[PDB]
This record gives C-alpha cells, structure tokens and sequence, in this order.
C-alpha cells in the first residue's frame, strides 16, 4: 500500500524575510495522517493555523499568501509548498515565528535539504491521490491553464514574461514529473525581476529581504547577477516550480496532463478551483498496491 508521509523528526533553520528583512526561524514538524499541511504563525499569540487549502489563497502584488476567516496572512508560502509537492509530503506542520516564509535564495532547492535533514516517515494510511477524469480549462484573456486525462503527472509550461535575457527557445519548458527530476531540473531555479522594481519598492519601505542573493534580477536588458543564469531557461523553470506548489495547495498529488500558456499564481489556482468543483472531473484513488503507481510519485 502506497502510505502518506511525515517528517521523521523536528528540524529549524534560518533565513531572512523578504519583506521585513529581518530574521525568520523556520520550524518543520512532524504531522499525524490525514491532517495535511499547516502553515503556523508563532509570531501572534494565540498562535494562528492556515491550512493549505485552495480556497484560502490570495495572490498579493508580491507573492502568495494564505488567509484565515479575519484575513490574517501567512505570505511568501509559494516556494516552500512546491519543495513539499516535490518530495511528496502529505502531512506538516511549517512554523515561522513571523508573518512569512524566509526568502531563501529565491528558489525551493534550500527547502529540499531541509526536509532531507528531517527525513521521511511513512504513516500506515493510504496515500490519496486527485486523478483528473474529464478536461478542465481555465482562461484569462489569451493566457489559459488545462487539465486532461493522464496516466502519470505532466506540465508543459510557456512562459509569461518577455525580455531580451529570454529567447523564444527558452520561453517553454515540459516534464513528466517526478521526485528526482523535480530535485534535479526544478528546485534550484530562481525567481525573479527588475532592479527599478525591487528599488522602487525598498523606497517604498517594502521588500526590505530583497538582493541579488534571492533573485534573479534584470534591467532592461540583461542579467546582472555576476554569475549569471543556472539554467539557460532558468526562468520558465522557476515558473513550473510556481506551477507545481500551486497545484499542491489541495494537498494531494495530482494525476494527470498539466498545460498552460502564460499563466500564473492566480489563473493556476483558479484552474484548482475549477477541477476540485467539478465533481465529475476527479475522483480519489489510492493504490494498495506498489506496482499501479505510475511512474510519477515513485519513492525518491
Ligand atoms: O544526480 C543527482 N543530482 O543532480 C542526485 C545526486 C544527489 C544529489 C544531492 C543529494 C543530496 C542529499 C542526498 C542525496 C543526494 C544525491 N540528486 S537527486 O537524484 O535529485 C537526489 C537527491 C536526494 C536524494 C535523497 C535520497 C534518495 C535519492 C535522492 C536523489
Ligand atoms: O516568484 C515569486 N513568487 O512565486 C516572486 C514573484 C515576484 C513578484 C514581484 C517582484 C518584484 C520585484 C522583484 C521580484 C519580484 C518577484 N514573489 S516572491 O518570491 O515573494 C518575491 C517578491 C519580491 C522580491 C523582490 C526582490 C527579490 C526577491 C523577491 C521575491
Ligand atoms: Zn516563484
């Protein structure tokens, strides 16, 4: 039987908030089966839970969020939820004793060892996974996001963002899923934006975290991390990370085909949305047993 997993023990870390620019402690928890992931503020007293849930996301000028019944906001959950996809946990409970996910480096890659210190367990309850039955699109203007029917986890994914530091061969990126590849072509690749912007902003007194160190960031025309680019196409890459921890918002590993064109954090959580209200369009399925799991959410 294909089981849901934890974390093994309590791990922390460090790291700077984008927004406030200050020091962020970090604490991952081990989580009983079926409750799913928590994200926690123990900045506030009492202590307030979000669960991850679809519904209770909302896209801000800046990044994700997700709300409680008064709007309190948990902010910047958007990296660290595709870690989670990525490795597959199904029950966390993610603290942070302020009112976002530290930046990290821009990408999920530091979220990934962190869970690796953690480790795994596996619960004895059955993994449930979201396997799409009909075709759902979604649509914003000329951008769109589907789902169709597919034995495993697809996306094919073109980018939204034009610049000259992105050629059309690099505007478009597809994968099968899996644990490894998203390890391996995913987790390591950056966000990113325009120097005017993150200036504009810190004199506006927001985006304080801001730096080269957790973005790529442009001008007009070019990169201007002395390093340069970690990929060729590291930006659509990062937007398939995107992708992959806005679907997981549901909580459960999706099987099917993902493609969209132009899209992002909102037009992606409404394709969610529009699937998970359809009740014909998904059912749960579990798998008692190893052999019928596809390929896709195979152990890591
Ligand atoms: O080919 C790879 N990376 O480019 C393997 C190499 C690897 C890299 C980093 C690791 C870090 C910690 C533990 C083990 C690692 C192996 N990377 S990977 O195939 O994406 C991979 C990463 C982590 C794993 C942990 C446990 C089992 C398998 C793993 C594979
Ligand atoms: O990739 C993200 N979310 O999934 C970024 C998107 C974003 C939005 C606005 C920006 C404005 C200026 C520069 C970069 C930006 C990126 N959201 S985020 O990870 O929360 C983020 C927001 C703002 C940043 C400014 C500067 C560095 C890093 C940032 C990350
Ligand atoms: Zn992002």
């Amino acid at each position: 039987m294909i089981k849901q997993r934890t974390l093994k023990r309590i791990v922390q870390a460090t790291g700077v908030g984008l927004h406030t620019g200050k020091k962020v402690t970090l604490t991952l928890r081990p989580a009983p089966a079926n409750t799913g992931v928590i994200y926690r503020r123990t900045d506030l007293n009492p202590p307030v839970d979000f669960p991850a849930d679809a519904k209770s996301v909302r896209d801000t000028m800046l990044c994700t969020c997700l709300v409680n019944e008064h709007d309190v906001r948990i902010s910047t959950v958007e990296h660290l939820n595709a870690a989670l996809a990525g490795l597959g946990i199904d029950n966390i409970v993610i603290e942070v004793n302020a009112p976002e996910i530290p930046i990290m480096d821009g990408s999920a890659a530091p979220f990934v060892y962190l869970l690796l210190d953690a480790g795994i367990d596996e619960l004895n309850c059955a993994k449930k996974f979201v396997r799409i039955k009909e075709t759902v699109r979604v649509e914003d203007g000329d951008k769109w996001a589907e789902f169709k029917p597919y034995n495993g986890f697809s996306l094919d994914f073109t980018i939204d963002f034009n610049h000259p530091a992105i050629d059309s061969s690099n505007q478009r990126y597809a994968m099968n899923f899996s644990a490894d590849a998203f390890m391996r072509q995913i987790s390591r690749a950056r966000t990113f934006g325009f120097m005017r912007d993150i200036e504009y902003l810190q004199s506006r007194g927001l985006c304080l975290g801001g730096s080269f160190d957790c973005a790529i960031v442009v001008d007009d025309y070019r990169v201007l991390n002395e390093d340069g680019l970690r990929f060729e196409d590291e930006f659509v890459r990062h937007k398939m990370l995107d992708a992959i921890g806005d679907l997981f918002m549901c909580g459960h590993n999706i099987i099917g085909a993902f493609t969209a064109y132009k899209s992002g954090h909102a037009l992606n959580n409404k394709l969610l949305q529009a699937v998970l209200a359809k009740q014909e369009a998904w059912e749960y399925v579990t798998f008692q047993d190893d052999a019928e799991l596809p390929l896709a959410f195979k152990a890591p």
